[PDB]
């Protein structure tokens, strides 16, 4: 029968004998227990080390299985994903499904997992009520055997699928099998952007009801105009034997206090000619001056819902965790207790480097107080139902959530072909439907979305209605079909720019401030997706925000996203390394495409998160003369936690500091005025910066957490004292292969034929292993390849047009090198063009102005030519001899900050190791360039000007030759880049090119100076 | 005090190299003891003639940003038609050059004033990359006007029918030129992105003979 009506390849069959989906349950038999949120004794866990045998096919499983072990199978730990454990590979596809598209037949290879767990049942569990089964999450669809007898069916990967094992169960040991296929006809409904997986990968747990039990209830909040009174209302529903002297009690807690409390029989209000409910009850309790429930202050209260007698016998409790708060959309705003929300966002799959889709405590936990402690206070649900735990943890420390459906068939032709048929209504249904019952009664779940990429169809339409219909407490987005339309309460576009319209057919993304202006259109705008933060990215990211502040009805986004889909594969010597698409034999994949995050697997921060936190502040600042002006973004909260700390620094040397309490309102201002600070004893620029301090510890931030910042110029003093004129004079050696230059100890090299500063000495030390040479590229960004491959070129592509204009491959040519005398210094000029097949793609024209203190001048102005791509940078390069632990500088940091992604760093003195000045994206690229210096030291060597810098260890060669981290190899000496310009990294996408006009190199002649001397 | 601010000499040498002279020069603009702008210039002049001239300037972050970076004087040549390869024929400004085009033009030298009623700088050409008036060429890539009123006289005088024509011809070439706004008149209304508010400013120009 289970092989024959293959239920697997059928989506009018999403399951068989599955129970009602509901709110969590524990039946606690103690209502304190309930109350409590203690552990109940009618919950167990069945996550333990079970049973486990691979086959290539259902067809391939023996009878046997059913009735005792196999021999051959394995003692695996349960919750798992499959190929976690190594018996088959993880795919790695972004849009092509990674099966043969014939809806709704699946390959008939199909992996197939056979699990199994001998567990013992206490008697009180058969004696008496209901024993189900509870799987929290199995992919992507499974047969369940109890004692060798079949149970049931179900699908969707990301809801509970539950099971009635009543009549199945004995007193003692029982064996239960499972059976779960890796594709079925559910798979065509999870085509998600990430790795392909199955098995049993969330919580299994029984739970033990009485016959006469809870079997739903719905908790909605109302409140009167200005929140200070709300009426908690409470739908119960009971299944069982309806008798007159059941009652339902249901009770409100403030910490250790009832605050009120409702007892009725069941019998509901009238609903039609055919009466009401009979067994339903819907309990009122008023609720006087609530606290209401934020991401800002997320107050809860405790509702215990009890099933008992009238003479007061308890039969059952359920409970949950209630937060007071209204959410609505009112004259194009949407709002949170009346007040207008600012989406500080992220989009976060379920990801684990070595658990693969296995979510735990620990890493929920970890994630939450990393994304507050960056200022997000909103997280998607990308692109399904997360595990039950994920939304108690967003519930009690304060995030704002959208619940998504798990429905996403983005590589269908077209991207709607199943969600406008209705034949597949059915399954969709459920997908929503059994979501929205599950996790109705979460505060933190402010929004319902429909699903991801899947067009949009008629069935979007009679979704979006069914929910409206069953829940008005919150709106409902969905993004496919154009993210405008009649699906959605929400404009949710994913990465629609600023200012720029990517009119595309049918699906435009329109300038996201143009969008809410278009005739007739009167909804918010909050991105689903944006500011893809693939590798190397972030650039305009404060762009962005700036249009969220400015602009009312722009109320934010969520940013692509939270952490690198990396997974941990082991080499020869057992070292662990991060692999991404096609890494495991899988193909096709689509490589790199799966890290995406502001976050590495393992939580260590990229770059990009610092700023993000820097632009999501809840504070922001204006100075005028001695004032600073602090604005609270904040809605409800005063800042009770919050003092500003101030310096003013001259060139990063400390000056003056001091403390100021902060007291501001919600949306208030506070004046502070800075004491008269004496004026510099030198020359040089003052800077302000400022930042705000949390002295206490809460429960998301430790003690002197920094949670915003800003930086002003002061005053500067202009030096115009000359230098004490040195009684040294450098001398000129000319030879007819090099120009050479003395001085002391040192000397200076100049190939004349080369027109290179090939070597320098500092006694009979060579201080160079490559001669000082321009470069005008960059090994390429994540953002600069799109989807180029080798075998499929994007023209379009930065890289692509960098490499077909010949920019890599560029020979300089000399075309002047000339030596003078000055009378203090020795003078070097040269010129160098760049051609690729008779084409001058640059000009560089050189002076080095060598004097009697041994500094080294360097004047470079550069030519490009108007009609090539504009060059990734325009600088110098060379390979230091020397090794040094410390790299130290003044200008922007501490992090890696490039022109359009640098707002967060700051203008100070830093000094770091100098592994710290390499940033180790897991597919390699231009890493750790850090802008806006006027000084660089490093070993013996200093650098000033102003200048971008990068330094390393790597050569640009071996990063763009390099595909992964792991397979990077220091190498001699240290390989210095100095910019005197580079090229934004954009990310407002990373498949097409999003560096904005105005961080592009256009300008068509540059020029930029240094000097080179010893520190 | 930008209008008051006086040239201060910080160094003037000179070197003599293997075809050419070159001339060194940095000076201090300052009021009551405050540098406002630093400009360090060499001059090189070649055996064919040509004087190439580099100047840098520095800012003062914290003065207000300059309404030119540039160089002006007097030349003792009053001639009839003025000649340019840049922005033109009419006048154009950074924020207002969309409409100019960038060709040879050729003008008698009283089209190269504009006659607004209060006078005030006036008849900026941009992105000239050649400029030809009697014996004289620039080039480089800068910004020009060029009247026999200075900007002195036209500041000073409130009617452009008080306007004299003073002896020889006063140019102003610029590297830079700020923003001539206009959203209103009666509130600064330069955008952001035509103020001169790098710092740091680079430009050079080559003299010769035509
Ligand atoms: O449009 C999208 O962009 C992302 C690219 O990484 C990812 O595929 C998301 O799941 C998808 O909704
Ligand atoms: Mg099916
Ligand atoms: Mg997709
Ligand atoms: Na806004
Ligand atoms: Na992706
Ligand atoms: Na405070
Ligand atoms: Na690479
Ligand atoms: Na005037």
């Amino acid at each position: 029968v289970v092989l024959q009506r293959r239920d697997w390849e059928n989506p009018g069959v999403t399951q068989l004998n599955r129970l009602a989906a509901h709110p969590p349950f524990a039946s606690w038999r103690n209502s304190e227990e309930a109350r409590t949120d203690r552990p109940s004794q009618q919950l167990r866990s069945l996550n333990g080390e079970w049973r486990f045998a691979w086959f290539p096919a259902p067809e391939a499983v023996p009878e046997s299985w059913l009735e005792c072990d196999l021999p051959e199978a394995d003692t695996v730990v349960v919750p798992s994903n499959w190929q976690m454990h190594g018996y088959d590979a993880p795919i790695y596809t972004n849009v092509t499904y990674p099966i043969t598209v014939n809806p709704p037949f699946v390959p008939t290879e199909n992996p197939t997992g056979c699990y199994s767990l001998t567990f013992n049942v206490d008697e009180s569990w058969l004696q008496e009520g209901q024993t189900r089964i509870i799987f929290d999450g199995v992919n992507s669809a499974f047969h369940l055997w109890c004692n060798g007898r079949w149970v049931g069916y179900g699908q969707d990967s990301r809801l509970p699928s539950e099971f009635d094992l009543s009549a199945f169960l004995r007193a003692g040991e029982n064996r239960l099998a499972v059976m779960v296929l890796r594709w079925s006809d559910g798979s065509y409904l999870e085509d998600q952007d990430m790795w392909r997986m199955s098995g049993i990968f969330r919580d299994v747990s029984l739970l033990h009801k009485p016959t006469t039990q809870i079997s739903d209830f719905h908790v909605a909040t109302r409140f009167n105009d200005d929140f200070s009174r709300a009426v908690l209302e409470a739908e119960v529903q009971m299944c069982g034997e309806l008798r007159d002297y059941l009652r339902v009690t249901v009770s409100l807690w403030q910490g250790e206090t009832q605050v009120a409390s409702g007892t009725a029989p069941f019998g509901g209000e009238i609903i039609d000619e055919r009466g009401g409910y009979a067994d339903r009850v819907t309990l009122r309790l008023n609720v006087e001056n609530p606290k209401l429930w934020s991401a800002e202050i997320p107050n809860l209260y405790r509702a215990v819902v009890e099933l008992h007698t009238a003479d007061g016998t308890l039969i059952e409790a359920e409970a949950c965790d209630v937060g007071f708060r209204e959410v609505r959309i009112e004259n194009g705003l949407l709002l949170l207790n009346g007040k207008p929300l600012l989406i500080r966002g992220v989009n976060r799959h379920e990801h684990h480097p070595l658990h693969g889709q296995v979510m735990d405590e620990q890493t929920m936990v970890q994630d939450i107080l990393l994304m507050k402690q960056n200022n997000f206070n909103a997280v998607r649900c990308s692109h399904y139902p997360n595990h039950p735990l994920w939304y108690t943890l967003c519930d009690r420390y304060g995030l704002y959530v959208v619940d998504e459906a798990n429905i996403e068939t983005h590589g269908m032709v077209p991207m709607n072909r199943l969600t406008d048929d209705p034949r597949w209504l059915p399954a969709m249904s459920e997908r929503v439907t059994r979501m929205v019952q599950r996790d109705r009664n979460h505060p933190s779940v402010i929004i319902w979305s429909l699903g991801n990429e899947s067009g949009h169809g008629a069935n979007h339409d009679a979704l979006y209605r069914w929910i409206k219909s069953v829940d008005p407490s919150r709106p409902v987005q969905y993004e496919g079909g154009g993210a405008d339309t009649t699906a959605t309460d929400i404009i949710c576009p994913m990465y629609a720019r600023v200012d720029e319209d990517q009119p595309f057919p049918a699906v435009p993304k329109w300038s996201i401030k143009k969008w809410l202006s278009l005739p007739g259109e009167t909804r918010p705008l909050i991105l689903c997706e944006y500011a893809h933060a693939m590798g190397n990215s972030l650039g305009g990211f404060a762009k962005y925000w700036q249009a969220f502040r400015q602009y009312p009805r722009l109320q934010g986004g969520f940013v692509w996203d939270w952490v690198d889909q990396s997974l941990i594969k082991y080499d020869e010597n057992g070292n662990p390394w991060s692999a991404y698409g096609g890494d495991f034999g899988d193909t096709p994949n689509d490589r790199q495409f799966c890290m995406n995050g502001l976050v590495f697997a393992d939580r260590t921060p990229h770059p990009a998160l610092t700023e993000a936190k820097h632009q999501q502040q809840f504070f922001q600042f204006r100075l005028s003369g001695q004032t600073i002006e602090v604005t609270s973004e904040y809605l409800f909260r005063h800042s009770d936690n919050e003092l500003l700390h101030w310096m003013v620094a001259l060139d990063g040397k400390p000056l003056a500091s001091g403390e100021v309490p902060l007291d501001v309102a919600p949306q208030g201002k506070q004046l502070i005025e800075l004491p008269e600070l004496p004026q510099p004893e030198s020359a040089g620029q003052l800077w302000l910066t400022v930042r705000v301090v949390q002295p206490n510890a809460t429960a998301w931030s430790e003690a002197g957490h920094i949670s915003a910042w800003q930086q002003w110029r002061l005053a500067e003093n202009l030096s115009v004292t000359l230098p004490a004129a040195s009684h040294a004079i450098p001398h000129l050696t000319t030879s007819e292969m090099d120009f050479c230059i003395e001085l002391g100890n040192k000397r200076w090299q100049f190939n004349r034929q080369s027109g290179f500063l090939s070597q320098m000495w500092i006694g009979d030390k060579k201080q160079l292993l490559t001669p000082l040479r321009d470069q005008f590229t960059r090994a390429p960004l994540d953002n600069d390849i799109g989807v180029t491959e080798a075998t499929r070129i994007d023209p379009n592509a930065w890289v692509e047009r960098w490499k077909a204009a010949g920019h890599y491959q560029a020979e300089a040519a000399l075309l002047q090198c000339t030596a003078d005398t000055l009378a203090d210094a020795v003078l070097i000029t040269t010129a160098h063009a760049w051609q690729h097949q008779g084409k001058t793609l640059f000009i560089s024209r050189k002076t080095y102005r060598i004097d009697g203190s041994g500094q080294m001048a360097i004047t470079v102005d550069v030519e490009v030519a108007s009609d090539t791509p504009h060059p990734a940078r325009i600088g110098l390069n060379c390979q230091l001899a020397q090794v040094a632990e410390r790299v130290n500088w003044l200008g922007l940091g501490p992090q890696e900050n490039y022109p359009d992604r640098l707002t967060a760093a700051c203008f100070d003195r830093w000094d770091l190791p100098l592994s710290d000045m390499y940033t180790p994206y897991v597919f390699p690229s231009e890493n750790g360039l850090r802008c806006g210096t006027r000084e660089l030291n490093y070993g013996p060597h200093q650098w000033r000007g102003d200048f971008q810098f990068n330094i390393s260890r790597y050569s640009q060669q071996q990063l763009m030759e390099t595909s992964h981290r792991h397979l990077l190899h220091a190498e001699e000496g240290t390989w210095l880049n100095i910019d005197g310009f580079h090229m934004g990294i954009g990310g407002d996408d990373s498949w097409s090119p999003s560096v904005s006009a105005e961080f592009q190199l256009s300008a068509g002649r540059y020029h930029y100076q240094l000097v080179w001397c010893q520190k």
